[PDB]
C-alpha cells in the first residue's frame, strides 16, 4: 500500500494541485465528458452541455470540480488509512448515483493526464508512478464496499 518514498511524490505533487483546485478540477471533469461522453449522462445537472467552450463558461461545473479534488485531496492525506472517507463515498457513487468501477479508472485517467499536461517537470515518470498506485488502491478500496452492497457490477 505505497512506500512512505511515494506517498511523499504523491502529496508534492497534490500540493501543487492545491494552488487552483478551481482550474484543475475544471479540466478534469471536461477531459472525462471528452473521452468517456457516457459519464456525462450521469450527470442530471450537466447534461445540457454539449460543447468544450460551454463547459468551460458553467461556474457550477467548477463549482463541483471543487468539491471533487477536495475530497479526493482528503483521501490522499490519509496515506492509506481512509476508511472513513472512503465509505460515504463508495456508498453514495454505488447507490445514489450509480457509477461503474469502470468510471472510477476513467476519472483516474483523467487526473492523470491533467497533472501530466499542467506540473510537466514535477510529474516525471517516477511521480506518475506513484500517482497510479495511490488511485488503484482508492478504486480497490471502493470495489470491495461496492461488493458488499451488492453493485460490484
Ligand atoms: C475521483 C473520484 C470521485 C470523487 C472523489 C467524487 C466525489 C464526489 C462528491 C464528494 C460528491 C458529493 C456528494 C456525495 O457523493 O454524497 C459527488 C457527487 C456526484 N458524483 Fe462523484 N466523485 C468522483 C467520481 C465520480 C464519477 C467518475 C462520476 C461519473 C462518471 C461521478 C458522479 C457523481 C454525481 C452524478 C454526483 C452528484 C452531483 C449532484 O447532482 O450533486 N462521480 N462526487
Ligand atoms: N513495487
Ligand atoms: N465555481
Ligand atoms: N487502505
Ligand atoms: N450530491
Ligand atoms: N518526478
Amino acid at each position: 500500500v505505497l512506500s512512505e518514498g511515494e506517498w511523499q511524490l504523491v502529496l508534492h505533487v497534490w500540493a501543487k494541485v492545491e494552488a487552483d483546485v478551481a482550474g484543475h478540477g475544471q479540466d478534469i471533469l471536461i477531459r472525462l465528458f471528452k473521452s468517456h461522453p457516457e459519464t456525462l449522462e450521469k450527470f442530471d445537472r450537466f447534461k445540457h452541455l454539449k460543447t468544450e467552450a460551454e463547459m468551460k463558461a458553467s461556474e457550477d461545473l467548477k463549482k463541483h470540480g471543487v468539491t471533487v479534488l477536495t475530497a479526493l485531496g482528503a483521501i490522499l492525506k490519509k496515506k492509506g488509512h481512509h476508511e472513513a472517507e472512503l465509505k460515504p463515498l463508495a456508498q453514495s457513487h454505488a447507490t445514489k448515483h450509480k457509477i461503474p468501477i469502470k468510471y472510477l479508472e476513467f476519472i483516474s485517467e483523467a487526473i492523470i493526464h491533467v497533472l501530466h499536461s499542467r506540473h510537466p517537470g514535477d510529474f516525471g515518470a517516477d511521480a506518475q508512478g506513484a500517482m497510479n498506485k495511490a488511485l488503484e488502491l482508492f478504486r480497490k478500496d471502493i470495489a470491495a464496499k461496492y461488493k458488499e452492497l451488492g453493485y460490484q457490477g
